[PDB]
């Protein structure tokens, strides 16, 4: 099972689904097998109905699509199409908490309010918003007002872009057209570019692509904006992740998607519903977090993170899970068909997310206390027919700290040096203490034995003492083989970065080191590893892509770990990608993501399946990057 | 060649092109059969890195996606972004007029103006902006506002939906929750929904996708009337359509593409430069049109149509096509290779849709006027570099009367009946010399004979004593065979049908009849079909779904023709298609919108291969909602 996984709770699963017959997401990818060669080089075209189209990747005919898309139009399209659609999602993330915000503060959905007073002014004087004499209320109604409308042209361009880079990115952005103009906008105007008989030149295609993500990056930094303010900026925590988490006496509620507009409110109910728990026999309500809701409630709450990804059908298996509470993306939609064999109730709460088979119960901001406790109900129903029934819950957990925004990151700097907190950093890069910075980010993937690129990487950076942040379930996969406990740093750092972590841990007064890796968020709170790097580049006087910072999608599965992946490089970064994605079929595709894009935005895509090679193409890059700047490496 | 066209011109310069060893549509098809099963049957599924996820249509392993979405959502899916995609493209098209009425209004580009006042009345009484004692400039720029407003969420939902369908069509469609929030919305809530571990039921993807395909009305609506204000509504005009409207010693310039907005420009300016042309010694400029912006100026300006959809490379190989001038949608980038060989000069004109190895001409409408001439510059040059070549224009041509405007039908009809124009064709339908409506869209697709479905079903229901309208390149098919023609009313009508559009020609004073097929103009003109639908049911007192109208997409390619497809059927009609859609890897799907989709929105998608058995659904189609009015049939 070390093959499927390696992560102990999930192998664990993986043989009692294999005794009870279960089939999981590990045998429909066996089942899959061998996969369509013209899909996975991307050359393969059905976005019309004389398709479909295919390209042989070498040989004979056919050479061309009946239309005459060239496999560098074929390749550049498709990964267009995939940039638009994550875009659409972290965008459809980010306009829910609008809305939530804005009926919040017109009285029409008491259950929320305004929890950050402070980013809401700091935000509201981003955007160019008076605060000066004015109501709270008034100041979230414009920027609700300001989130709504870069959506959309107007006379500004993307305000979640444009006033978020420093101004020499966003000059370079503009100089080759790239800065979007609305994000429903944008990603409208690929879905066309890309449709048959429009655009057919890579790279024309490419530039519309690095622009969309850019609108990708808005709906992140958007998202997290306005989660900050509902529900609180995160600071410091500590608590535990793997299935361990789970506990029999208790009713398991995990939450799974992506919006804390429900799971923030299934958190504070549950703990008013934990007498009505105790009645029906369980100890309380036990929340439990899985995908990236299950890192914002981590983030803000210190709720344990149950899984992630790949793997989360497993925490059903353990016959332990009595809800699995969902909203929007990345759910297996195989939970609704698992759900009738483990006696999980699987609830929907979204409409335009449902999944045959399982409940569905309509969540509306306006009802949200009185929605969720029924939700909790059924929850609580199912844990009274599992009485009597045997489970098997891995005893399998780590210890995690966590709650890491760039806020509690610059505080922490802080009790170094007061009134300049990112000099100690920038200090030590200097130094050499610290070698540079790498963001883990994205997804598991069925294809890697899960977590596998992650940890490879991760350790031979941390020798090699860079400052590791992680989003996402790629600090999912870090959390869960103890990266983000502070007693593993000894094993995993280097001298110089242990004395950093060091360092800045005891000045925060807890006599030991800041973990191995400093857990950001969720993957729109990639945006906040975005203001760190942005604001070490302001403080340096100089453009992100002279800085010594790399990203790694070790393991992406999602149209939005691409989106995210793309902007990345288009902000300036290095960044590594560690499944295939669809662009061997072309040559020219390839080499300008690989090559000629350094020469537009100066980051860069670094293909490699291979971790080690993964982890010297980054260290390589960072080197390079510190070389730029004077400095030893 | 009879086999890959029914078109003579066609398969003139398919024996040329043979000859010349020209690789065309028709070889690049040949050279991708067999095609892969997977794709033609919608069981493929791309939409994250762990694919490509393909379903068996029938037998073994796979049979399920890796993360266990079902071969009914992957159908679902598949079959939703087409639709979004469609919506993009008629969106995008929408946009641009939007944004030159406003330019227009501000001072801000001359070469454009309100030439349509009463029309531009008429839109802001629809839309509710008040005219009296308005400016015109400032009632435009009110309607451009409004425009721009429906792309994205606000007060209202899409009007360019809910003012032009009947209260109960609005009614039915908004107790579905299908009323799209707006355009550029609702495209990107599909590519949310859409993407991995989101939307996984059938039912709730499919309605997804028919309020997404509204978006795509709305579009093609405000296209309609946008271009309309800016170019004038359409009125009867005579001219030709055929390979042979072009000539040998005049030079020939192809507009090609969709925007009104650069061909009606060309249109003009070409008429300012004929000395110009004279002095590089051709007669003049010939300019010809080809897809829908050459329905556009054919509709306005009678412009005669040299070809369409699938044949526009045989434009080229005649030798004779000194230009052809592009904006964006169906155009084959085949064609710019094609040019190196033709001696054509290819300019695309729009900075979202560039093809390698066309020159490229920005096209501002600042600075339409010189941009054309530039443009047209080109075109002289190139003419004067075949002095002395031999071309081969096929002399085959038909003759063409088109301009049936919404306005110019019931403007003609009203010479029948003053105060009650619509009154006299209902009378026919009554007593049966109008069997009932058939709008034929869309394209053509190399998979079908070229034309071979259009007219095989067209002379089917002619006969049966339908009132045939036609737009796009349905209308292009119909063109190029002679059902504009009004000579051949004899031949192809039924005599009922004969004596209607005989009485109405004559009303009109010009001793013969109308043509067999009524040209209501480019795809986005569908809308002008639906504006006749609507007054017509109006008039009736009775929805859509009561009358006896059906459409027709019988050699459908576009995902924009999946789009007017599925929004036929989401307004209330029987929609024929005579391609295979992706869809029958999903008999779920397949019955949902063939037959369930009835008890939704009362029209439903009729899937036929075969042209005359399609007819005879058609026909059944008809009479059954003939039967329903108690009509005989
Ligand atoms: S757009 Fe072109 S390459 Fe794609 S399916 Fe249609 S004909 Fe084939
Ligand atoms: S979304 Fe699901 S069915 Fe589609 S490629 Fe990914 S794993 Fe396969
Ligand atoms: S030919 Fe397999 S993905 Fe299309
Ligand atoms: S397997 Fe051929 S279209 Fe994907």
């Amino acid at each position: 099972q070390n093959l499927k996984s390696t992560d102990r709770a999930v192998q664990q699963m993986l043989d009692k689904a294999k005794r009870e017959g279960i089939q999981t997401v590990w045998d429909r990818y066996e089942a899959m097998k061998p996969q369509c060669g013209f899909g996975e080089t991307g050359l393969c075209c059905r976005h019309c109905l004389q398709g479909p189209c295919r390209i042989n990747p070498f040989g004979d005919e056919p050479k061309v699509g009946i239309c005459g898309a060239t496999a560098e139009v074929i390749v550049a399209r498709g990964l267009d199409r995939s940039i638009a659609a994550g875009a659409a999602g972290h965008s459809g993330h980010a306009k829910h908490l609008a809305h939530t915000l804005k009926k919040a503060v017109q009285g029409k959905a008491a259950s929320y309010m305004i929890k950050d007073r402070t980013k809401l002014h700091s935000i509201a004087k981003r955007l160019g918003i008076p605060t000066e004499g004015q109501k709270d209320e008034d100041i979230a109604l414009e920027v609700a007002k300001a989130a709504l409308a870069d959506f959309h042209e107007k006379d500004t361009p993307v305000l979640w872009v444009t006033t978020v880079l420093p101004p020499s990115r966003v000059k370079v952005l503009s100089a080759h057209g790239l800065i979007p103009a609305g994000i429903d906008h944008e990603i409208a105007e690929i879905m066309h570019r890309t449709s048959m008989g429009c655009d057919a030149d890579a790279q024309n295609l490419l530039l519309g692509g690095l622009r969309c993500s850019l609108a990708d990056l808005a709906g992140c930094y958007m998202g997290t904006d306005l989660a900050d303010i509902l529900f609180g900026t995160p600071a410091p925590v500590v608590t535990e992740s793997n299935l361990g988490v789970l506990k029999a006496d208790a009713v398991n509620v995990a939450v799974h998607g992506h919006n804390p507009v429900l799971s923030d409110i299934i958190v504070s109910v549950s703990k008013e519903m934990e007498n009505e728990a105790r009645a029906a026999g369980a100890t309380g309500i036990n929340v439990v977090g899985i995908c990236c809701t299950g890192n914002e409630v981590l983030m803000r709450h210190g709720i344990p993170a149950c899984t992630h990804s790949v793997s989360q059908e497993m925490a059903m298996i353990t016959g332990a899970l009595d809800a699995m509470i969902l909203d929007y993306q990345c759910i297996q939609p195989s939970v609704a068909t698992i759900a009738e064999c483990t006696g999980t109730t699987v609830i929907t709460t979204m409409e335009m997310s449902k999944i045959t088979g399982a409940t569905h119960v309509n969540f509306a901001e306006e009802a949200a206390v009185e929605n969720a406790k029924q939700i909790l109900r059924l929850a609580i129903d199912t844990f009274k027919r599992r009485k009597g029934k045997p489970v098997e819950i891995p005893n399998i957990k780590t210890k995690v700290v966590a709650g890491f925004s760039t806020e509690a990151i610059i505080n922490a700097l802080s009790k170094l040096n007061a009134n300049d907190p990112l000099k100690p950093l920038i200090d030590n890069v200097v130094n050499g203490n610290i070698r540079g910075v790498c963001l883990f980010a994205g997804c598991n993937n069925v294809k890697v034995p899960q977590d596998q690129n992650f940890t490879t990487i991760a350790r031979k950076l941390l020798k090699q003492n860079v400052l590791v942040v992680a989003t996402g379930c790629g600090a999912g996969a870090l959390m869960r083989h103890g990266f983000m406990d502070p007693a593993n740093v000894d094993e995993l750092c280097g001298d110089g970065l242990k004395a950093v972590l060091t360092a800045i841990g005891e000045a925060n007064g807890l006599g030991g080191p800041l973990p191995p890796v400093l857990h950001m968020g969720s993957c729109v709170d990639n945006s906040r590893a975005v203001a760190l790097v942005a604001a070490l580049a302001n403080r340096l006087g100089v453009d992100l892509d002279r800085l010594p910072v790399v990203a790694s999608a070790a393991e992406a599965m999602h149209e939005k770990a691409v989106a995210i992946g793309t902007w990345a490089v288009t902000i300036g970064l290095p960044t590594h990608i560690g499944v295939l994605p669809p662009i061997t079929g072309s040559l020219p595709v390839t080499q300008i993501l690989t090559s000629s894009v350094k020469d537009i935005t100066g980051g860069y895509f670094i293909v490699e399946l291979d971790p080690e090679t993964a982890a010297d193409k980054l260290l390589a890059a960072i080197n390079e990057r510190r070389a730029g700047l004077g400095l030893p490496w």
